[PDB]
């Protein structure tokens, strides 16, 4: 019945309890630029010298067992997953940029 549900507001909205209830603990990263190669250890041996990683889940065609290019990578610490994104956002791995983003930004 009630309980509002609007995040088309960029930003503030999220953040605005002085004391912040909840979040600012582990954060998750969307990774894409896994041509078919990319396995999930040889991201996690870039990210981990930041600090480590407890999942890693890629997106991959179970349609054929393939990747599909992108995958989601789950850190413990917010504050280095954001710095692993801030660095390694625009990374040549495999003669390939390394597009890192912080997931949601423009949901609602």
């Amino acid at each position: 019945m009630g309980h509002h549900h609007h995040h088309h507001s960029h930003m503030a909205a999220a953040m605005a309890n002085n004391l912040q209830k909840g979040s600012a603990g582990p954060m998750r990263l969307y990774v894409g630029s896994l041509h078919f190669n990319i396995t999930e250890d040889m991201l996690r041996g870039i990210f981990e010298p930041f600090g480590r990683i407890e999942s890693i889940q890629l997106m991959m065609d179970s349609e054929t067992g393939r990747s599909k290019g992108y995958g989601f990578i789950t850190f413990s610490d917010s504050e280095c997953a954001k710095k692993a994104l801030e660095q390694l956002n625009g990374f040549e791995l495999a003669g390939r940029p390394m597009k890192v983003g912080h997931v949601t930004e423009r949901t609602d």
